[PDB]
RNA sequence: ACAU
DNA sequence: CGATGT
């Protein structure tokens, strides 16, 4: 603790895992939805969590914002730190879209800089992250 | 185990 | 109950 209220919170939503994946980012303080990705027909939870963080980085950089990003995903936070999404999802025609987006997110990380702190949302202490989809 |  | 991850 405590929550850094001046921040952006992101989360994934899915129908199946693997399954249809979407994500959104919200203002932690107000819950205002700031971006939402169009559903991707097949992906994993962790790919979506990773894309959500990287999109948040790009969103904040474009707006000259130094706010931190909260994510509840230990996995995706590490993948962003490493600049490498170590997903097990098969690469085939059905998964080509998500894998293109993941590849492109890695490429952006490898060609840009940021100081944005990427923080673990402490669900056990604080309840669900403010960007949660309410599907569980 | 822990995080989803 | 199933799956994705460190
Ligand atoms: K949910
Ligand atoms: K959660
Ligand atoms: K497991
Ligand atoms: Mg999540
Ligand atoms: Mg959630």
């Amino acid at each position: 603790e405590e929550i850094i209220w001046e921040s952006l919170s992101v989360d994934v939503g899915s129908q199946g895992n693997p399954g249809i994946v979407e994500y959104k980012g919200v203002d932690t303080k107000t819950g205002e939805v700031l971006f939402e990705r169009e559903p991707i027909p097949i992906g994993t939870n962790n790919m979506g969590e990773f894309l959500a963080i990287v999109h948040g980085l790009r969103y904040l950089k474009e707006r000259n914002s130094r706010k931190p990003i909260y994510s509840d995903s230990q996995t995706a936070i590490k993948w962003v730190k490493d600049k490498k999404a170590k997903s097990t999802l098969v690469r085939n025609e059905e998964t080509a879209l998500i894998w293109k987006l993941v590849d492109e997110a890695e490429e952006w990380l490898n060609t840009h800089t940021y100081e944005t702190p990427i923080l673990k949302w402490q669900t056990d202490k604080w309840g669900e992250i403010k960007a949660d989809y309410g599907r569980k």
